[PDB]
């Protein structure tokens, strides 16, 4: 009987080392492995891969959902280091906490253009 | 503290209903919700979201890793339902199971173009 244990979303980026540096140095993830074509980061029980793409439009349409125990606490931690004005596409930024079919969540747009949602989970 | 519980990859598809039917009716996932724009499927402890996109090139560059207990048994189970001629782009298909940098695994390309890897876990 095959058990499905975990899922690893794949974010995409034109510049993998630069996007890895944001997840690690700014959001606090840890680097698992990686080079210029493909890297792995992790935090807690989850992992994210970052794969190189030659087309920017692929990354501006890439997204993922991450479940966390407390989106509001995580939002305030990251609010001191990430712009809270999401409409400014001059750089990475974060939305305010809001509500969705799954409950409280917020999103982060990384420098590569990926949109990752941080949603309440149990 | 803030705990990270699980991650949900987002597959993309120009035709969401069709790609959801592949995952649910061919590969045995369960459908949690979905319309023409967004859907979620699940199996065991993991979930996948499927988001509509207007550019085929996004789907053809979207990928995900799923960790499973035994890829070889899972490949057998789908071997009747899915073509093993990976090269045949006429439709979905999968690779043989073999070693890879992520570990022993195989991959499936779904009707929308996403490439999902099924890797032995722990």
């Amino acid at each position: 009987m095959v058990k499905f244990l975990g899922a690893v979303p794949v974010l995409t980026a034109v510049d993998v080392p630069a996007n890895v540096s944001f997840w690690v140095d700014t959001l606090g993830f840890e680097k698992d492995f990686g080079d210029r074509d493909f890297a792995g980061v992790r935090r807690g029980d989850i992992r994210l891969h970052i794969s190189r793409t030659e087309h920017q439009i692929v990354a501006d349409n890439t997204s993922a959902w991450i479940e966390v125990t407390d989106p509001d606490a995580l939002h305030e931690e990251w609010a001191r280091a990430v712009s809270t004005d999401y409409a400014d596409t001059s750089g990475p930024a974060m939305t305010p906490v809001g509500e969705s079919p799954a409950g409280r969540e917020f999103a982060v747009r990384d420098p590569a253009g990926n949109c990752v949602h941080f949603t309440a989970g149990e």
